């Protein structure tokens, strides 16, 4: 009708010239414009992602973890606290638009909190907007994400609000139902390529957030514009996710769900599942990071931004996916970075 | 060849900027000129949707029933005498192209009936036009719906029949099979934005009916145009629905039938089936969620009322790549969510 | 340029003052031959003989005899159908050395209407082949196939062919496309193939890929004269072979032409199809789709079919809300699934 | 966002008037200039694929088989000289890009390789055009195939460094997973077509590689503007290919895996991953149907040779409803088909 708008299964990267190795690009990003982390990744701030254990180990291996608000006030602080009382370790902490927001801005303000993300269901909302704007005046110098968007529009809104940052998505995340329940949503490639472009008139970054599931799909994210990924299923299997393990006919299992599920809630938008156990964060990152700059080799990108202005996207139908992936192969050693 | 129509899972709407909060919007829609809704939501007029309990049930709720044709033209009159009777409360009858169509007009209306409905499998025939000439000549001030109908030019001879509103949707039917045996129809999401445009320019609002699975869908009719949607699938398995529940494998079902089906024809070449649906309790559980879902894309929309949905609604084109990330992926689904599965 | 199958496109209502007991399923198969009804039986050694040709004439089509046997059998087979009644009945002919003696047999025979059957048509042996027939018979009522082009009909209604049969790869048991990969989707490929033979005056069969009623309607409203089917008539009584039971499951046997066993590289597979019955409840099911159809299009004829027809394009999210969705069929449907 | 591209699965091949059979056809073909085949067909660089004794079978058919480059310089070496040695038979070698490529190089020409094939996962990169231009400028005369590539800018690079042929495929192999953690490639008929098209004004030629499972699928190619056509999957079942006839559940399987993959490069990142297909048998009866199958598709195309092939071929885009069509369907298929499954 308007348009069709693409997720990341309907397109691919064409490989350019290259005089560059994977082990020779950088993948140095800037998040806000007073945060640079080392490598384009964050934890989603969900309560089956991201407490501290999990913000700890994702500032060391160069990303960034956002805490969950899903506790009290109080106890988000003393998560913060435990994040910065060992090192220099960059940390971010989630607000939500309620009657004590600010109370709770102040609170992980003072236990020394890098970035601050305001996420709701719909950030181009008066609430987010407003929010934001009452968060810059007491704290002009506090970096702050907000989301989730899925327009350019915004886009323009938020930064003029005065956002640092944008969070980018509206029903691609694997636990998500609010494009069932709700019927609205964009495809997050589309989303992304929209909001980065916006984003890049006005000097904001945007990020990826949500369905994320290969290491090539975020290459794809990066190549559209985002400054970083998002991702709560990749990492919510590793050991520094929070929840207990649970074996199920002889494999390991961790508990997966959604913000807006029934029991995080303790009208939904999200489900409450399991998912497989991957063992420690480090050998998770070590594959995307190392499949990100083999993307990058294919497209002779040095740096992110190389990236970006010489990215090439190519759409694929239903038989195009089924010749991405492996086909008449019956698998039978597992790999690392698939499946 | 022509062009390329689309059904509700092809699309997702556009989030625009919202100043309002899904508590705070209005549902009330207009069915015909005259009679109001607090809700776009009316049960389908299927012999294992809608009976006096459903049509109760609905009324309460803020929608309407719609009773159902197949019994004797008392036994629909006492049907609907059992609705009005209890409070005052809006109640629907439905009609069809027969040689007693007046007398059970008659019937109904002598029953303080508040619409009639002239749904056949082909709207767009001469029988439903001169049929809604005849009703509409004995009772101008009768309000009738006629279908069911796919296209704007049908739109345009039914409201010059008289009609007051008109029921979209040939084929979309969970229990139907006449895209598949008589190889006619159209998308239902197509099919609603075609025929809602020319009956916004006649004035004659549009009725989506059939094809929505989930709340989502339900928006998606609303910002095509339409001013109600019919359900029967929904209803299917509630309490207050007709048929007695049925075990499973130790699991509560209800049977549901197409109206084309072998086994309501036989009651009084088919183009339904019939099977079975899991029972979901009482209705106002399952109205409670349709209208939870729907008022949060008026939230995403920033619509306070559904003319203003309609008037800011933007659609998107979604491949099937698309649908599977709209879906839950790469996840073992363990607790059970009240509006999805 | 893309081309749409069946299960591609949807038939749009038009107004209707006609009802599906008014119409007429009377078409014309060639000039001086016509049908009650647009059905036909596939010429496969698993589908049509006497038996099944027999059944075909008497509900109003016409079953047209494999050429998988001697020509005395083929011949004894038409004469079969000829003694029963005033029937009608069909034979097919191939790219042979001995094609001019199969085709006297069954002329003498007296046989309606004879078929070229080739995995491409439009070659130089069909043109040859047609050609040399209507020099000897020039009354002799001739169908020949398989094309796919609208060129391919230029060039062999020019031969002297009084109808062109449609399909390169549509059938159910075709494995052409994918072990030569050559073809094209149906419903385009009669489309564009009707449209020319209506400029030459010559009918054109909608052979293959026929699953539901649904879709021989939609074959017709794209200027198919009739319709040609094998998979919806293998599992009758009528068609040739034994019932053969499989873990409590009767079935039959059903072959492509071109298959392994049917050849005794192939362009068909061998398979099991499961037991129908008997052939007039699978047409009575068959007619009356078609004619719900025509009604839903306000066509008394299958001439006003076509003049009045608009296809529209689903997707494959329309396709699955088109089949019925979200519900488990507990009483099977006796014209569907 | 650029056009779509497609899969041999995505398109059909329109049949042409024609006056030749399949038994008259002819499939000879010029790998390069110096080098002619009487088959188009070639066995994938791989240790679960061709060694020297998938090499002689390939070569002793009719075609041409490259070994692979995971075993010690005079390991690979030897292979080539058995291939050589056994008969009048052609020989390929893989090349990668290492500081030892010079002396591997000089290894297989002391004996007799036909052709060098540099093999690596980016065909377009500073790495490979330097290659090809220090091997060419030593060995002048040698035939070198470089790749591999997916953009026709690729080949006019390739070609100004002195390669005599180009291999074209990012991510259609069947074991491979690099345009799912690279996000990288491009579906392989784009490729191979818009790589042939260029390839032609410039009067080099470009072998598809990957993703064929079928007979048909090798006529696309062809017809593309392909000159030959590199296989894994349909060959690594055959008793010819290296690793031991694996038994499970009463059936016998052999194993095949990408060169990308964890076990193949033996912390690393794969792109591929190891697998099982089942045993074919002879690598005799697998080339007797493709051939088979290549016959019959020229023959609908009324085109006497490859070069007639890929002029007046004509292609039409099929949806998923028409890759249902294209595949048997509705039918519980009993017999084994020798080419088909
Ligand atoms: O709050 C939720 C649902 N929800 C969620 C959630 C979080 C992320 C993604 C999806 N849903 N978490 C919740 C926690 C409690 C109650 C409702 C919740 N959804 C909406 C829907 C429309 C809105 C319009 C304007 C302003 C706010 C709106 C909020
Ligand atoms: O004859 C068959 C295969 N075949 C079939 C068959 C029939 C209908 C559809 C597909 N295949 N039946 C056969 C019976 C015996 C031998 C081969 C057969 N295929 C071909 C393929 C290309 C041709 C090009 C020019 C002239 C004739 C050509 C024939
Ligand atoms: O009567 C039914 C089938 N049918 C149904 C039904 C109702 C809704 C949707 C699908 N089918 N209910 C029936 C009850 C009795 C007999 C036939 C019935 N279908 C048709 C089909 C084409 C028509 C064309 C012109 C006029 C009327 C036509 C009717
Ligand atoms: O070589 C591999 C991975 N790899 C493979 C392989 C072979 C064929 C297809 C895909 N991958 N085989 C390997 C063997 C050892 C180590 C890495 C390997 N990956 C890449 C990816 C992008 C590049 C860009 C410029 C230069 C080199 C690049 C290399
Ligand atoms: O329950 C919810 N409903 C909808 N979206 C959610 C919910 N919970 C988290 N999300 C989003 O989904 C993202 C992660 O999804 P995933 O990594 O693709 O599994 C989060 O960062 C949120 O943006
Ligand atoms: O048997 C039938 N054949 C075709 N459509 C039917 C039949 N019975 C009911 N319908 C339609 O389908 C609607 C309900 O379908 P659903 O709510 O989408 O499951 C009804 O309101 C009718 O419009
Ligand atoms: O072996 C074969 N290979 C390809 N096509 C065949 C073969 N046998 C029959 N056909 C065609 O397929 C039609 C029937 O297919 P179906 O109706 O789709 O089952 C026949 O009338 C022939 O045109
Ligand atoms: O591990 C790998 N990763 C990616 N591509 C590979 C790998 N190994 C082999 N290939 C390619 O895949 C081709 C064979 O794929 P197939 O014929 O589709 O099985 C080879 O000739 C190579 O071009």
């Amino acid at each position: 009708i308007l348009k069709t708008a693409y997720t990341f299964d309907d397109v691919l990267l064409v490989p350019n010239k290259s005089e560059v190795l994977p082990n020779e690009v950088s993948l140095k990003t800037q998040l806000t414009k007073k945060i640079q982390l080392n490598i384009p990744l964050m934890s989603a701030s969900m309560d089956t992602v991201t407490e501290s254990k999990m913000a700890i180990a994702m500032a060391r291996e160069g990303g960034i973890g956002i805490i969950h608000k899903n506790m009290t006030i109080e106890d988000q602080a003393r998560e913060v606290d435990r994040v910065k009382r060992s090192g220099g370790l960059l940390c971010g902490a989630s607000i939500g638009v309620t009657n004590d927001m600010m109370e709770r801005v102040d609170a992980v303000v003072k236990a020394k909190v890098d970035v601050i993300v305001l996420d709701t269901a719909h950030g181009h909302s008066k609430g987010v907007i407003e929010g934001v704007k009452r968060i810059k005046a007491k704290y002009p110098e506090l970096q702050v994400i907000a989301g989730n968007i899925a327009t350019p529009e915004a886009v323009r809104d938020l930064a003029e609000a005065g956002a640092d940052c944008v969070k980018v998505g509206i029903g691609p995340g694997s636990i998500c139902t609010t494009r069932i329940v709700a019927g609205v949503g964009v495809p997050q490639l589309t989303a992304v390529m929209d909001c980065a472009e916006e984003g890049k008139k006005l000097g904001i970054p945007v990020i990826a957030d949500g369905g994320l599931k290969y290491s090539g799909d975020i290459v794809k994210a990066l190549a559209a514009g985002a400054c970083a990924a998002m991702m709560g299923s990749i990492f919510a299997g590793c050991e520094e996710a929070p929840g207990a393990i649970e074996i199920y006919q002889g494999r390991s299992y961790k508990v997966y769900r959604g913000m807006g599920s029934l029991g995080a809630m303790a009208v939904p938008e999200g489900v409450e599942g399991r998912i497989a156990y991957k063992g420690h964060l480090a050998d998770t990152i070590y594959q995307l990071i190392g499949g990100i700059k083999s993307g990058m080799g294919y497209l002779g990108a040095p740096t992110l931004e190389n990236l970006y202005e010489n990215a090439n996207f190519v759409v694929q139908t239903s038989a195009g996916f089924r010749e991405s992936h492996p086909h008449d192969i019956n698998i039978t050693k597992e790999a690392p970075n698939y499946s």
